[PDB]
């Protein structure tokens, strides 16, 4: 199936909500033809919507925003697609205000997940991880949980003020 | 104190691990004035001497086994400290025959951690990080174990054929 069956209804949804939300959004889809099983076309739309309308919602700033930061006034949000040897990989990535790490760490100190002495030294792929726990902060717990039903690895990467990569790896078949 | 209270045992070890194992090593320390608190002087010793043994036994191979692959005929073994912000960064690097991450995931897929199918789509650090895992090789964790007391992180980047860097992080306080 190729994975445009579920990107083409992308655009529209993605603008609705960026008018809904007062910010302007340059949405960029690549790979579009690239094919996978369809049960992973199917099943990947539900939770790439979610991982859009993070990006939208949480990740680009309103235009007075960047402007103040000095960013460009369009935000860009990028939806690829593309094989890895017998992998597909599909990437969600922004431009925005990226995910603070430190409110990472001190909410997990706070929920008890983590001792404030091991804060100092944890990997920045150890604390994005705090993302997908369910209390934590369809939610992103579930997000992973249908990559992990399809076979599938999720990760994020991120910086302030710079913005967000979240990619997916899925199996071919 | 100057890590050098530690470091300066170690060309003497290599020498001798080098000459028992039947290994031409060129081993260099840089950073050795890199100062911390005498807790973590006492304790790091230890976890480095398991990794730097590693480095001689696992990773660089003979002489006549480089000449063959094409490398450079002495294996090089770097083991470095400095300062990055508040924390100290210590790397052990080899030139080695690296991780084979394909025996990795055959020997966790025995162990009953993984099927076959989502081993089809973990990431180089998913698949390192089964090193860590108690009794996996059945090492790195007894690593990993003294460097958390330490309040300290750890990681592991190879590739086969180029070898090995593993680097450790600690607080400094
Ligand atoms: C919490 N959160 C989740 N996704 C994002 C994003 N794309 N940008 C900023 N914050 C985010
Ligand atoms: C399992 N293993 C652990 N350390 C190493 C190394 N440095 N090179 C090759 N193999 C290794």
């Amino acid at each position: 199936v190729p994975i445009s069956f579920v990107f083409n209804r992308f655009p529209r949804m993605v603008r609705d909500l960026a008018k809904k939300m007062n910010k302007e959004v340059n949405f960029i889809m690549r790979g579009e033809d690239t094919e996978l099983d369809r049960t992973f076309v199917e099943e990947i739309g539900e939770p790439l919507l979610h991982l859009l309308r993070n990006a939208i919602d949480h990740g680009i700033e309103p235009k007075e925003e960047r402007i103040a930061k000095g960013k460009p006034p369009i935000g860009t949000l990028i939806l690829s697609a593309r094989h890895e040897g017998n992998n597909v990989v599909i990437e969600v990535e922004d431009d925005g205000r990226g995910i603070d790490k430190e409110k990472i760490i001190r909410k997990a100190i706070e929920k008890g997940l983590i001792d404030e002495s091991k804060a100092a030294t944890l990997s920045d792929q150890e604390i994005l991880n705090f993302l997908f726990v369910p209390g934590f902060s369809v939610g992103m717990d579930v997000v992973k949980n249908v990559v992990e039903s399809l076979n599938g690895s999720i990760s994020i990467e991120s910086e302030k003020d710079k913005g967000t990569k979240v990619t997916i790896r899925l199996p071919l078949t």
